[PDB]
């Protein structure tokens, strides 16, 4: 019984796809093995530990019933991009929603303000040292690497 809830469709649909994929049997029930069948077919995660981690965190589990479907419903979320991928991206995402782990020079210092690091001529100065890219160059995974790896500061 819905109650005026738009919500995303791209993900909501994905779950149904993978769900009916293995549930095609039409048994009406779901086991702990079926939930992994999907990820095992496409190879989403490396080991069941991943899916089991999030799922287990949900609450509890058993042998087989039907509620197992939650695995997919949450999978679409747990699988989504988050701080888990990058630390810096986390601070940016807080302000710049468009943040996708990489942005130009404009958005770079734009979302940076969120991280509370104050990326000045210094930050960029070194960026061209390790990353080997000028200030007029968008940042990427490699960028966060040379940064997180650098490990510097001067505020305390
Ligand atoms: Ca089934
Ligand atoms: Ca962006």
């Amino acid at each position: 019984m819905s109650m005026e809830i738009e919500a995303p469709n791209a993900n909501t649909q994905k779950i149904r796809d993978c769900f009916n994929f293995y549930d095609r049997d039409y048994d009406g029930k779901i086991d702990v093995k079926q939930l992994g069948t999907l990820i095992r077919s496409l190879g989403c995660a490396p080991t069941e530990d991943e899916v089991n981690s999030y799922i287990k965190e949900f609450a509890i589990e058993g042998e087989t019933f039907q509620i197992e479907q939650f695995e997919l419903i949450m999978e679409r979320e747990q699988s989504k991009p988050d701080t888990r991928e990058i630390k810096l991206r986390k601070a940016f995402e807080v302000f710049d929603q468009d943040k996708d782990g990489k942005i130009k020079a404009s958005d770079l210092a734009h979302n940076l303000t969120t991280v509370g690091d104050k990326m000045t001529k210094e930050e960029v100065e070194k960026v061209f040292s390790i990353l080997g890219i000028t200030m007029e160059s968008d940042i990427d995974l490699a960028t966060f690497l040379k940064l997180v790896a650098l490990h510097h500061h001067h505020h305390h």
